[PDB]
């Protein structure tokens, strides 16, 4: 059978919080008025939401309206949970509500508004200094949801609102969100396929708040070397080739013997042999002003087939690539 695997921090917090603080089945939501709000402009349609632009008319402010989808009162509750824990952490997004939508008969979770720059003229305008400065900010908010003992598990430029003229970050859609508990076997049917970290793609169950430092990584190589996304594969399968011809077969190979995992025999046709790459092979002439060496050794320490070498979220904070960041 697999090898059981371990975070290599915060591996406990879960267990030492008082029950309720995880146990989000027997959550008890608590709800606001309504008519407190009223929707001014559709924002959006995913999966599991519709995102509303509104105002709170006892403040007359902008708030953002996310009316779910019928799904399990399980994944709602988790979301809310999440949400109520991590409230006021570091650059994550703050809910300020929750009401029962009439038409819908299902919750309406009340944000903060980000007056969000839109993702084409961030990708395309950001400079060497916004993208250590942004990627310092995410790192808050990673660290601190680890540290609260939640990984994000779908962490994509999508989730990263950006406010660039207040130089505001916020972190959103925890709807994929769950709480670490060691030795959980979780779903691997999570984040977007560009972002998915290698362990997701073997079906190895037991992984952790190292997840989210892959998608991470797939950001940040997609920022600094101007190609979203960076890992562009056709499908699930294709996906995990995609990766093995950056950071080679060999590793991969490493990787599921460590664990005592099997590749899917389908990519006995697929995968082929392939060398570890190195990173300056990815600049050219358009993308050298973001590149440095820093970048490169981060990016390198990011994306790690195995889940228990990546930097954490603290460890990263720490690397050189942020020195030249300004700290408050
Ligand atoms: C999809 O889940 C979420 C979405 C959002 C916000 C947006 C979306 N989608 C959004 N779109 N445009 C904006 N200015 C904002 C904001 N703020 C906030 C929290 C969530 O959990």
């Amino acid at each position: 059978g697999p090898v059981p695997s371990r975070a290599r921090v915060y591996t406990d917090v879960n267990t030492h919080r008082p029950r309720e603080y995880w146990d989000y089945e027997s959550h008890v939501v608590e709800w606001g008025n309504q008519d407190d709000y009223q929707l001014v402009r559709k924002l959006g349609r995913g999966k599991y939401s519709e995102v509303f632009e509104a105002i709170n008319i006892t403040n007359n402010e902008k708030v953002v309206v996310k009316i779910l989808k019928p799904v399990k009162k399980k994944k709602i509750k988790r979301e809310i949970k999440i949400l109520e824990n991590l409230r006021g952490g570091p650059n994550i997004i703050t809910l300020a509500d929750i009401v029962k939508d009439p038409v819908s008969r299902t919750p309406a979770l009340v944000f903060e508004h980000v007056n969000n720059t839109d993702f084409k003229q961030l990708y395309q305008t950001l400079t060497d200094y916004d993208i250590r400065f942004y990627m310092y900010e995410i790192l808050k908010a990673l660290d601190y949801c680890h540290s609260m003992g939640i990984m994000h598990r779908d962490v994509k430029p999508h989730n990263v609102m950006i406010d660039h003229e207040h130089r505001k970050l916020r972190l959103i859609d925890w709807g994929l969100a769950e709480f670490y508990h060691p030795g959980q076997e979780y779903n691997v049917r999570v984040a977007s396929r560009y972002f998915k970290g290698p362990e997701l793609l073997v079906d190895y169950q037991m992984y952790d708040y190292s997840l989210d430092m892959w998608s991470l990584g797939c950001m940040l190589a997609s920022m600094i070397f101007r190609k979203e996304p960076f890992f562009h594969g056709h499908d699930n399968y294709d996906q995990l080739v995609r990766i093995a011809k950056v950071l080679g077969t060999e590793d991969l190979y490493d990787y599921i013997d460590k664990y005592n995992i099997e590749l899917d025999p389908r990519f006995n046709d697929i995968l082929g042999r392939h060398s570890r790459k190195r990173w300056e092979r990815f600049v050219h002439s358009e993308n050298q002003h973001l590149v440095s060496p820093e970048a490169l050794d981060f990016l390198d320490k990011l994306l790690r087939y195995d889940h228990q070498s990546r930097l954490t979220a603290r460890e990263a904070m720490e690397h050189p690539y942020f020195y030249t960041v300004v700290k408050d």
